[PDB]
């Protein structure tokens, strides 16, 4: 049977005996996600140059994720890649849902075109107390749903579930999220890596060493290839499909990486790990941090889990 | 005012006086263009997984069919055919069109953006139309340029006049020309190339890639960027300027790319912006070809950046 | 806020503390919608016409027909273009039976007149294993109806006992937007629709209820006429702009010509939902019982005021 | 082979060897249709109900500016304008046009099909550009038309060279040519128009509709379909055959319907496909138009239909 994104989330609903309430979050980021393909691939861009005689995409993103959950009914606390502190869903719209996102993850460079995506983690509110920022600084175990949209060369839709990863190819011509590739998971061993080495002057031996073994490999294997498109989102995904190994790694300059724990590594993370695959700051798994502010940053290595144990390996040979 | 692709390539045209072929040709093409846009994007998609109870070939098709129905081409070279395919006598037209479908296509499973690259040149001869009218160097081109179906889709054309970009916008199917007369920052701080291969890289190509990440002159080093389609990485190196790089290795010593529908076009937009495409050797728009498929190597981009590698590649001879 | 169909449906179904099984159906039905929406607007024809060198309504048909099957809500199907009910296959079964239209006036879409979809929700009555007879309900016993326009935009209007609701189809993203909320129509109107082509046929009581929307007796302003011949367009000015739609017996149609299961039923549903009115002239749309479920039955519907005149013009003549 | 607006356009521009001046005219009224479409199809209404947080004045404004900024045109005449517009000197290029952008849509709100309809003149004097130059009959026409945004959005443009029918395909923005050189049936089954005004009905149409519904003779009656949108009614008559009449009568001698931008296209249209239009009097082409806003009674279809309207008419007269 064909199935859509909202079918697929409605029975997975009925089977957990729900509300509701996480379906209704769900659907509303759906439809966020739709407005935003929409206008990355600039729909309507001939009005803007005078066809008939405006926000940046990252600003309209957003918006629009933001009006979209909280108009769901079902979030209280929202965190953004654009906003300096939490915001709090006003009482009449509070659900019990916490959302960290970063509405157009990439878009800095969004002048040549390049793949660009929104990443999302929802929790579960855990105290009882007046709803405040300090409800987002949860671990990434206590993830309910995460996953990501990617706009590439087409749109999709990753969702992670206790059930496992689904991905939902956006057909344009309809506006449905249409469910292509069930359960994934991803290699146990990949061939490429994917970080950037124009900072090559600044990298931590352990990570000099481990780039090095891929190009020299020392058991006569074939050396690695190398990508790096410098959009995460479009890098993670297209290390799920076809494995290998993702590193945004701490350095001398940058002891904490450069990435946003909350909703940058948090959600890609809890895909990896859904899809049997590792992610790591170096000395933990990335889903066990605990956060004390929004925006703090950390390193990340993730991907096949053969390639990120060689990386971990490397990384302890060096103390 | 808003212009089209369509009203400037017609405007274009009045103005060279010409007999409306090549913008029958240039507007079949765009025309393809969008209807491979529209497939990428997945449109209709929900009917192939059963709602109601191959893309580089469908790409391909496009083209040809498109290009043969402008009565404007008479051989028409492809990355996805053999030979050249040679256009029926009723259909001929006097222009040989070289184009990579969907470039990029191998690693589409994982929505990496691909693109569409055209080279056409014009058949002078009276002989009846062969594969060795395809075989011209780049500096007969008579326009070039690509498609890429990225985060949005953009067409880049290039000709006599410059550099245009216009940005499809799906809405009402039109290319809306959004960056006139573009020209490449002249000195970039990206460069761009498969440093998996660096076991194998030429000796020149190696030290080049040390003084981006050490500069000698205490700049910042570069940073890197591969997205491993070549239209992206090209498209960037136009916006943001810097240096594309596809050597020779182990596994390519003639490089990788094709010269006749890849580097050839690439070389010419490149050029037609105040940028450089060479082999090392030559400028790529200087090879003259002897096979349709043949590969050569291509470093491109900002002026001082390729400057700078021909420089390290003739300190090694 | 802002509200789509979507989100409408699912707080609809938390109110009513429902299973999820009615939400279920709709959304799928939605999804058909906007396929055929696609499909009508003729995205994809070029390819049709040989760019790289199924009917509409057998493909609005299949459309419909897959995405309620697989939606586990249905049971039973009733459609204009199957002779017989379908059978929902066992494992696939849910409690609702739908009777709909999948493209009707498509007998003139060769003119590009405004098509549409009309559909009608039941809850299975019998015990019985599932068969045609689970459709053979009067309209009193629908749980929702509507219809899909694909006019100049395309709109869903949504009918439950909640009220009337009308979304709009925003092709850009693929989303139903609500747009006028618990619609009323007006009590009385000032436009009249039928094929007066049939005047001959027409019994006295229509063809006195027409001369007085020429010629009125007080001498008020004549009334306006429309006449799209396609039941969706007609129906839908009729609820917007007020007035009234008749599509009575003819000589070529004694019985009527419209279709009591899935044209009448539904449109008398929606009408009687925002404050209109449906009758045959003898007794309310609604309260007919099927035989058959492709059964015809005259109709005259629209503003309460409008109808009611209508209704005393047909007393008069007995 | 598929052909496109845009192909054929510039194959009959190449045919005529012209300077290529009235297919930049047709090109931006191309565009300016898809984006009218578009708007009406509602893309981005959702924006407009606050997703984050009219439409026959846009059409008016996508009309206007494409017709200006296409170089082709000197004096726009629209419905939604009291005075002809006159295109500023630089822009000026030698073709009238007058247009409905969007006929019908006092209704707009019960999502009635719409349409556009334009009629294209070339300015007759050398005189400075004015209201004057649009006051030609139909006759001058050279090419005429209309966009239907009904269940599926389609052009239909005449020329010397006929009618031909255009789909729009939404996917990829391209008017696709699906109806080739159409001829209207000598004689129809269907009459259009609206009753509600019987009572003020001149005599001839009160005896005229008569005899369609009852048949003098064993004659079958004629069907009535009346949607109350010229363009939409207009359509079905080309399509199915019969009769659209919006007549004369003692309280509107002249009709209801406007001479330049509504009976003549409409009226050009028919004759190119083997119909009729009259005002009673005489050929609605033949009127020499004094008010660009002037009415006119229009009777169109079939020409069988035609003149048996004709015949009852003058059998009052
Ligand atoms: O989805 C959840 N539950 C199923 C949704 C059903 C609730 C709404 N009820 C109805 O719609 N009822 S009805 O009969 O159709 C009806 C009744 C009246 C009018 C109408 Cl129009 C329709 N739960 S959950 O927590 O979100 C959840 C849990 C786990 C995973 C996920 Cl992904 C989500
Ligand atoms: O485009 C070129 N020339 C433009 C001239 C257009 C030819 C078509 N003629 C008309 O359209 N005539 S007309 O009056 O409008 C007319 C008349 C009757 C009916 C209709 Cl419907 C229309 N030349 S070129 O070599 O292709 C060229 C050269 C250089 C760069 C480029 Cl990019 C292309």
């Amino acid at each position: 049977d064909v199935n859509t994104l909202t079918r697929f989330v409605m029975e997975e609903g009925r089977k957990a005996r729900g509300t509701g309430e996480l379906t209704q979050l769900l659907n509303s980021l759906c439809t966020a996600v739709k407005a935003i393909s929409s206008a990355v691939r600039k729909a309507g861009i001939a009005h803007l140059y005078g066809i008939a005689g405006v926000k940046k995409l990252d600003v309209l993103s957003n918006d629009l994720v933001m009006n979209m959950l909280k108009s769901s009914f079902a979030t209280c606390v929202l965190v953004s890649e654009e906003d300096k502190h939490a915001i709090i869903v006003e009482p009449e719209k509070r659900g019990k849902y916490v959302v960290c996102f970063d509405p157009l993850d990439g878009s800095s460079n969004i002048d040549c075109l390049v793949s660009v995506g929104t990443i999302f983690g929802i929790y579960r509110k855990k105290s009882t107390d007046e709803p405040s920022e300090k409800d987002a600084l949860q671990p990434g175990r206590n993830l309910v749903a995460a996953g990501y949209a990617l706009y590439g060369s087409a749109t999709m839709l990753v969702l992670a579930m206790d059930c496992g990863v689904n991905c939902f190819m956006l057909d344009p011509a309809i506006g449905e999220f249409i469910l292509v590739d069930k359960d994934v998971k991803i290699k146990k061993k990949g061939k490429i890596y994917s970080l950037n080495e124009g900072y090559a002057k600044d990298f931590d031996p352990a990570v000099t060493e481990y780039i090095q073994r891929k190009k020299f490999p020392p058991d006569n294997s074939a050396p690695y290839g190398a990508r790096y498109v410098g959009s995460m989102v479009a890098d993670v995904h297209r290390t799920l499909v076809y494995g290998g190994i993702f590193l945004y790694p701490a350095n001398k300059k940058s002891p904490n990486g450069k990435l946003r724990l909350l909703y940058e590594c948090n959600p890609m993370a809890y895909v990896m790990e859904k899809a049997g695959g590792m992610a790591t700051t170096g000395k933990e798994a990335v889903l066990d941090v605990i956060p004390t502010d929004i925006h703090q940053r950390a390193p990340v290595i993730l991907g096949s889990p053969d390639d990120v144990l060689e990386f971990l390996k490397v990384y302890e040979k060096h103390s």
